[PDB]
């Protein structure tokens, strides 16, 4: 199995689990979950203590465990368990949260000193526990951790106005849970501030962006607006390498190589520096400038990712995610359709300008606009053309007034090409668009389900990297790296951690144990209310009820 | 009608993607070819109206593609320039990367002509079918409202 | 070898899908039906009593 191994290996020596471990109830509910002991784990968790803790370690294990099985069987009973165990977490969870609100809060943030010191929140997020993210308690803790400080009901509006007016911050509207000095920097520590302080600093960035580049970037050295555009760009990829060696040093890399979004963010900071290279190198400014036009794609992209937060819109873009395979379906498909049409319109008419850019031309870009309402009939009727003698090649020509549509087609076969036109039209304008609408509506049926789901996880992972952020916004963040660097720079001479009290933890953990024997009781109750065990129980009842009255018979 | 109200969150979705989309090509594009005329309107013109009107069939093509353009020499700055023949196309565009800006309007055309207008789809039927059952209890109360209001 | 296997693992489908059938609803409110209905016939035989 994987368990004695895994000790052998250990000894001859999720890795610091296996250095910890070695050859109350933590230790048999451990030794239960490694020996794959479905009902022991089950009774060592309802009869252990720090339940709901355990229980996110354990389904983080089984979850480890099963990807590390190499036996198909093993994994599938590792992670059935492993979606048992959680799903019924998550309930004893929601029956705390029903009871006290912020008890099950401060829940939460407890340091539990087993499972490596870790929270629950990183326990769930390395187990990929997304039903544990889903339950509104959890939700609305994540939510006011996002307000952190900041009272969650206050509205947005109110928000971006306080942004805008700092002097508003000392009124009635936005009410908080040296004091001016105290709120001021719980105002602009507030990851939710941060977030629109990131906001705006990237809007501003776009726009400062899309100014130099339509008016100014002549070919003369860069003025005081590129400078400025440059440092915002050096500053940006400052704070994206920063991001990425602190959230060991080549693993923390082969770690931020995934997370796409950051991919997308290092491409377009790549194409940047090499738009700045091409820009101050002489010969190449042409070349700079389709570049950064290109780069500015791609940060126009990212803002997308940037306002995923919203509550409304964070599934649908997720969705729009998924629809990748549906879209690439029909790209196919049209591309194929898109070579036989071109390819025999293009050998009934024959132009005489036979250059390969003008035949490419008219063989795929003229057919793929025909399906958005460009159809050139003068340029590919004879009809409509006037009749002329082109080449002494035998044949009626009929030279057309296009100035790509080629200097004269032949005209043999123009029924059939009317023809073929028809055909294509009723094809990619009627099956293939409706078709997927078709598969469209389908995919999102059957994926929002899951999609809104995947939000809550993502969300989550949102709520700490932004808390994990510094304060200042990308312009004025150069004096947050400074400090940082100075942080670095003065130890050489030399996550959200509510503090919780002692007796308190004491008090949390009678709480939680008696809420827990409470719901195990009322499932106890369900389960003997259950019509099958009823009648289980009816049919014991009556088989000794004839045992004994065949013990009687003999009278 | 009460459904027709629901939808605004769907189109309002909507109306942010095609937003962000048309900012990315239309600054793309103005970006790649530049008229002279840079005036503050005609920037703004160019960057949002024109490339919102490319859904609904209007296809400027004899406005941003070379090959259906007269070649000329406009300005000393070095560059072939093939002024256009639209009164708001610009006085004439630069050349250097029209393959790409066709490209460009190719990919802007599949993605928000064909997946966006889809994908409202997609949601629309699904936000209707999922709504339609409540919104004619809600429609029953306000006949009612209605009734007693006349 | 593979008869052998396949002839084990068999058996033991069918014993696992007669362990269904037992514990079916249905056949259990048969069983039910009948040990009422025995019961009730051997009270009778004692009726007499
Ligand atoms: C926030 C982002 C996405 C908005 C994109 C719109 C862009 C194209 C707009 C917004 C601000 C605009 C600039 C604002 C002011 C001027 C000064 C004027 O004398 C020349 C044009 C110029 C330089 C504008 C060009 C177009 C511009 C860059
Ligand atoms: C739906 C899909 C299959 C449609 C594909 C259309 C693409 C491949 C078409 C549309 C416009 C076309 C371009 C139009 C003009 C030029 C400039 C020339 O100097 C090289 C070829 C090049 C760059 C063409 C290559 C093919 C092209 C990019
Ligand atoms: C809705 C669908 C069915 C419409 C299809 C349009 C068809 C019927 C049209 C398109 C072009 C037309 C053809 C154009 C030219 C010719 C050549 C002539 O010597 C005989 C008539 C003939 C052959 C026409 C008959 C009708 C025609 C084939
Ligand atoms: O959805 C995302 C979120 O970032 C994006 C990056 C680029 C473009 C878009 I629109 C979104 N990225 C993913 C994209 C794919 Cl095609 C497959 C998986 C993921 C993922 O989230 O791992």
């Amino acid at each position: 199995s994987l368990i004695r191994n895994l000790l052998d290996q250990a000894s001859h020596s999720v890795g610091h689990v296996l250095r910890m471990l070695l050859g109350p109830w933590s230790d048999l509910l451990l030794w239960a979950l490694l020996l794959n002991r479905a009902q022991m784990a089950m009774y060592f968790w309802e009869m252990g203590s720090n339940a709901v803790s355990s229980a996110l370690g354990a389904c983080l294990l089984l979850r480890v465990m099963a990807r590390l099985e190499p036996d198909a069987e093993e994994a599938a009973r590792r992670k059935d368990l492993a979606f048992k165990f959680e799903g019924m977490g998550v309930d004893l969870f929601g029956e705390c949260y029903r009871s006290s609100e912020v008890r099950a809060a401060r829940l939460l943030l407890r340091r539990c000193p087993l499972w490596g010191d870790a929270t629950c929140l990183q326990l769930a997020m390395q187990a990929d526990a997304r039903a544990f993210f889903a339950q509104d308690g959890v939700q609305s803790l994540l939510t006011q951790k996002w307000w952190g400080d900041m009272a969650s009901t206050t509205p947005i509006w109110a928000l971006v106005l306080a942004f805008f007016c700092p002097p508003l911050i000392y009124t009635r509207l936005i009410t908080f849970r040296r004091r001016c000095l105290r709120r001021w920097f719980h105002f602009w520590g507030a990851p939710v501030t941060i977030f629109m302080g990131n906001v705006v600093s990237y809007l501003l960035f776009l726009l400062l962006f899309s100014r130099v580049l339509l008016v100014d970037f002549q070919p003369a050295p860069p003025g005081s607006l590129e400078l400025l555009l440059y440092f915002w760009a050096f500053t940006l990829l400052c704070e994206e390498l920063r991001q990425g060696l602190s959230g060991s040093l080549s693993q923390r890399l082969r770690l931020y190589l995934a997370d796409s979004w950051n991919q997308c963010d290092l491409v377009a900071l790549t194409c940047f520096l090499l738009g700045v290279g091409c820009r101050l190198t002489p010969g190449l400014y042409h070349l700079g400038r389709t570049v950064l036009c290109i780069d500015f794609m791609v940060f126009t992209v990212r803002l997308l990712h940037i306002f995923t937060v919203n509550k409304q819109l964070g599934p649908k873009i997720v969705i729009v995610s998924k629809m990748m395979k549906d879209v690439f379906f029909f790209l196919f498909f049209l591309g194929v359709w898109l070579v036989a049409y071109g390819v025999a319109t293009e050998g009934l008419l024959r132009p005489r300008d036979s250059d390969f850019p003008s035949i490419l031309r008219r063989v795929f870009y003229r057919p793929y606009l025909q399906i958005f309402g460009q159809i050139p009939q003068e340029d590919m009727d004879v009809a409509l053309m006037e009749h002329s003698n082109c080449s002494s090649e035998p044949g009626f020509w009929a030279h057309p007034p296009g100035a790509q549509a080629g200097t004269c087609v032949s005209q043999y076969a123009n029924w059939l090409v009317v023809l073929l036109l028809v055909i294509f039209l009723l094809v990619a304008n009627i099956l293939l668009v409706n078709l997927l609408i078709a598969m469209f509506s389908y995919t999102f049926g059957k994926v929002q389900g899951n999609s809104d789901l995947y939000w809550k996880a993502q969300r989550y992972r949102l709520i700490r990297e932004f808390h994990s952020r510094p304060a200042l916004a990308p312009p004025f963040i150069v004096i947050s790296h400074l400090r940082l660097l100075l942080r670095q720079l003065c130890r050489r001479p030399r996550h959200f951690r509510v503090y919780l009290s002692k007796e308190a933890e004491r008090k949390l953990l009678t709480w939680e144990s008696v809420h827990k024997e409470n719901f195990l009781l009322a499932r106890a109750r369900d389960k003997r209310e259950s019509d099958s065990e009823r009648l289980k129980r009816t049919s014991q009842k009556v088989d000794l009820a004839l045992k004994q009255l065949g013990h009687i018979r003999e009278y």
